[PDB]
């Protein structure tokens, strides 16, 4: 259908688990944006798999996963993640679009932070974007011509001379990075293809395309709380630019709301918790950096909503709520004196306006809403409620299966 | 609604004339992406308005005219063209996360430019977009508070240091641009605003929504012929992640085409004709840089409609076409023997295939289906029939009244 699954709040909200559970039912599941600054998890059965690049439905043999052309890849880290699965070839296709990371980017990146402190991934990200923009940066499908590879890096190692210094790129960067293709691209080239033909083909034909989204709405580069967001479009309306999909291919679009706040990194947080009544949160929902931990932001999620065009949401994490004596709700912004219901552009002197709710002791591995306590239907009823958009599936642990659905 | 106005060709297909044509029936008119590259132009009753920035809803003053988020914006250059017109306060809107051109962005350009040869405006596009993937670039927000554009100067002139030589800075820059902001700063201030908010709201309240897309679809930085694209995503669902707008907002997508083909900078271009059957197309179509004349191409036609959603086509210039003996249609591409019927994601060794069709003497300034020569009419019918999208709007001279509707 081109359905999309995405982060409504700053990442962290559960979409691995959310895509792996309803990947089955698809034909594609495309990773759209962003690179292996995520970690989709998907639990099952007692197997933990931490994913970085793979798309989240590689537990599905018969789904296609694709990595499509807005994304920046690391090739070694991916490899690394092709390694881990059986007979991936014709189950993945890397976008022969797609940009590719060097170390420069990663060096860059932490010399540049040491300014900036953004509290990006030091993954090399930011600096791998900027030089898509500025139309110089590397693609996969230039992998598959050594000639034009080879080329492409004298242009680099020419253009990154006057930073070796400064990013302490060190002696052997360009025998390095020569002998990185020669181990790599040999491993990764089977996989690349012309993943944009391939879904305005599926997507022509009526087949069923899941779109799996990194990072999370309020980490958009445009529309985010900049500049402490990602590089990357996060929104609904990227998947349907990075892909060969339009935007009158999207169907269903679930946001994926965790039932607290998380921020990993520097900037605004308006539910923001450092108080006794944070510590729970912290204790079962921090943890690999930390995350900063704070309430669910009505205010913030309506916004999200808004622009991601949300039809359902799956309300994620409730098992660490277990045993919290009182959980509150960010219903608005108080700002000198006004309330403000609507998101605005600058949180500067934006303080929480809460709604306290009774908490619960026992969410944790429950399968079915008969059997949740009260006071957690009573939360989603609240919230569905505000925002005005139906929560469809519910998740109450990591495990795949501990999910219900509405 | 959120209709858009693509240009699904390499720019020039005119967006600006169809945009001003139907902004009457609008209430807001969105420029999403791209900068002062773009030169969207009215004609109307022999006057000429060549527009850059300014949205082409700027000659109906009922319209709210909008600069939203992922533009780039020359502040000057667009104080010189609210200046052009009466009592633009309340009917323009300058998005307060858009970011802000620098003059090193400009001598940026230039410098890359001697090795990289795209072809660029330079106008300091594509080094703009670089800083925002940075996350250290200015947005015209900043603009609003002395104290804060004075740190992000600061940090910006300290960052810019070790590159004074190589892009040729000068002494004064950063006298010069504290001065800039000294005087620009006041002109543009009144006209910044949430964009984002005002969008969302239109949007819920149901009032019309028309998007105007700059450069075109194979001027892609994703799915365009890269490198040789602008730094921008320049289709349908660009305009549905730099306004707040969501996808499934999106209703009529207008793919503005011309009736032949042109690019202006380098790169790659199948149905280029630099033979003398082109050349009637030179004298009446390259004219400030000369465009690359060529006939229209159904397979990238059909591949920009795909990436858009195109509902809808407007066919443009057909006067140029007037006196040519004879038109012809890249209709496939033949590459090493094997015969493409779809846009690949390489052009190397693509040689057009073409079929003939006579041309027509009189189409300019022709109002009626029905006062149209047959061999104008045919060509439509085909160029339709091939691409499996309505010519709904045909333009026969520049000017906004010599357009027929059906
Ligand atoms: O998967 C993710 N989860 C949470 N935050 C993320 C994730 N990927 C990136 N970020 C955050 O996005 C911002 C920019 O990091 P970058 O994407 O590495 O440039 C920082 O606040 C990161 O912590
Ligand atoms: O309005 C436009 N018309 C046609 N080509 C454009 C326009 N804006 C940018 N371009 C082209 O887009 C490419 C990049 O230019 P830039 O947008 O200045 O970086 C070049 O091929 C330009 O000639
Ligand atoms: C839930 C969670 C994750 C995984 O979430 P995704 O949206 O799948 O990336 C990662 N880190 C923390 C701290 C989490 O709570
Ligand atoms: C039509 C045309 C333009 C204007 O087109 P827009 O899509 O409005 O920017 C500019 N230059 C040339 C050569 C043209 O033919």
């Amino acid at each position: 259908m081109a359905d999309v699954v995405v982060g409504i709040q700053w990442g962290d909200e559960g979409k691995g688990k959310i895509v792996d559970r309803i990947a089955k039912d698809y034909d594609f599941v495309v990773r759209y944006q962003g690179g292996h600054n995520a970690g989709h998890t998907i639990v099952h059965k007692g197997v933990k798999h931490s994913l970085h690049l793979m798309p989240s439905g590689v537990l599905y043999p018969k789904c296609k996963n694709i990595i499509s052309s807005a994304v920046v890849v690391s090739v070694k880290d991916l490899c690394e993640e092709i390694s881990a699965f059986e007979d991936l070839e014709n189950r993945l296709f890397v976008s022969d679009r797609a940009h590719v990371i060097l170390p420069y980017h990663a060096k860059k990146d932490a010399f540049k932070e040491k300014s900036q402190n953004i509290g990006t991934t030091k993954k090399g990200i930011g600096p791998c974007y900027e030089d898509k923009m500025a139309r110089s940066g590397i693609r996969m499908g230039d992998l598959l011509d050594d000639k034009i590879l080879e080329e492409k890096l004298n242009a680099h190692f020419k253009a990154i001379e006057p930073f070796k210094k400064a990013y302490d790129l060190g002696e052997n960067y360009e025998k390095d990075l020569m002998g990185y293709f020669k181990t790599y691209a040999p491993k990764i080239c089977p996989f690349i293809k012309d993943t944009t033909s391939m879904l305005i083909e599926a997507n022509q034909k009526g087949e069923k395309i899941l779109l799996e989204g990194a990072q999370g709405t309020l980490l958009d580069i445009d529309l985010g709380t900049y500049p402490f967001v990602t590089s990357s479009n996060t929104t609904s309306a990227s998947a349907c630019v990075s892909t060969g999909l339009n935007p009158k291919a999207i169907n269903e679009v679930i946001g994926i709301t965790k039932a607290y706040s998380t921020r990993v990194g520097n900037g605004p947080f308006p539910s923001e918790d450092t108080t006794p009544m944070g510590d729970h949160l912290r204790t079962k929902g921090a943890e690999k950096r930390p995350r900063r931990c704070g309430w669910l932001d009505l205010v913030a999620l309506k916004y999200a909503c808004a622009l991601n065009g949300c039809t359902q949401l799956a309300l994620m994490k409730l098992d660490v709520l277990d045993g919290i004596d009182a959980i509150k709700v960010c219903v608005a912004y108080e700002r000198k004196g006004e309330r403000l219901e609507i998101f605005p552009s600058d949180l500067k002197d934006c303080v929480p306006i809460y709604q306290t709710f009774k908490g619960w002791e026992k969410s944790v591995g429950v399968r079915k809403l008969d059997d949740l306590e009260p006071n957690v239907r009573e939360y989603i009823r609240f919230i569905e409620k505000e925002v005005g958009v139906k929560i469809r599936l519910i998740s109450t642990s990591p495990e795949r299966e501990d999910t219900i659905f509405l």
